[PDB]
């Protein structure tokens, strides 16, 4: 029985069917007072929020689910008919995001799957019919970051204007990503500054929005 699968039995125990934000409080609720967990978090949470609502974006991908909370986060968010694909690795982390939100109600603008970014990212545009992402939310391992970002340039997933959100700039770091994107010209680059999940330590995100090739 895994910190995960608790977080889960949490909020089936106590939010509501049907009410993504029930899901995200007994989240929050649950990782403040019984375990921490590398949730978003309800600090960056809105300001990923107020990002979304910006750009409005009609097609989103996320990597890294881990427990679904930025996955309903995002989702909630999203106008009728845009839609959200997540990239999680872990089988069990995967099955807890779908179970996530299919309890939110949201499974219906949200595709999981489970797999490992680098071997998925080569099959959005001949398997799921990916054009171009509006949106990325980078939230995995911190040393897959640049490589990532390099693989989707590679494969014509990025357009003039895609919007890339990168948790933890500060907190791990991402040392390389954020070296790199503040120093190329395909990137504009915006840092909101923030607190880690449940602590009162700085950390961070940074918006990078891409310029083209
Ligand atoms: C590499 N390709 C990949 N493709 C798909 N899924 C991938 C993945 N890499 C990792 N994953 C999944 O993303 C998730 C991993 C995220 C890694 N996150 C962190 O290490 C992290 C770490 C902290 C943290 C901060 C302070 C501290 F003291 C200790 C930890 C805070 C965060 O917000 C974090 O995001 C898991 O669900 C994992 O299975
Ligand atoms: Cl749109
Ligand atoms: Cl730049
Ligand atoms: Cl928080
Ligand atoms: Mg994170």
């Amino acid at each position: 029985d895994t910190k995960e699968q608790r977080i889960l039995r949490y909020v089936q125990q106590n939010a509501k069917p049907g009410d993504p934000q029930s899901v995200l409080e007994a989240i929050d609720t649950y990782c403040t007072q019984k375990e921490w967990a590398m949730n978003v978090g309800d600090a960056k949470g809105q300001i990923m929020d107020a990002v979304i609502r910006e750009y409005s974006p009609s097609l989103v991908l996320e990597l890294g689910a881990y427990c679904g909370y930025s996955a309903v986060r995002m989702a909630r968010l999203l106008q009728p008919g845009a839609r959200l694909l997540t990239m999680e690795m872990n089988p069990d982390y995967a099955a807890i995001t779908q179970q996530m939100l299919n309890f939110a109600g949201l499974q219906d603008k949200v595709t999981i799957l489970n797999g490992a970014s680098q071997d998925l990212i080569p099959q959005l545009k001949k398997k799921y019919d990916v054009d171009t992402l509006d949106m990325v939310f980078l939230d995995h391992w911190k040393d897959r970051y640049l490589p990532d970002t390099l693989l989707l340039e590679k494969c014509g997933l990025l357009r003039k204007g895609t919007v890339l959100l990168a948790d933890n700039v500060i907190v791990p770091g991402t040392p390389d990503f954020l070296a790199y994107v503040r120093g190329s010209s395909s990137f504009e680059c915006t840092h909101y500054s923030s607190y880690l999940e449940y602590m009162k330590v700085v950390d961070g995100l940074e918006k990078a929005i891409y310029q083209g090739p």
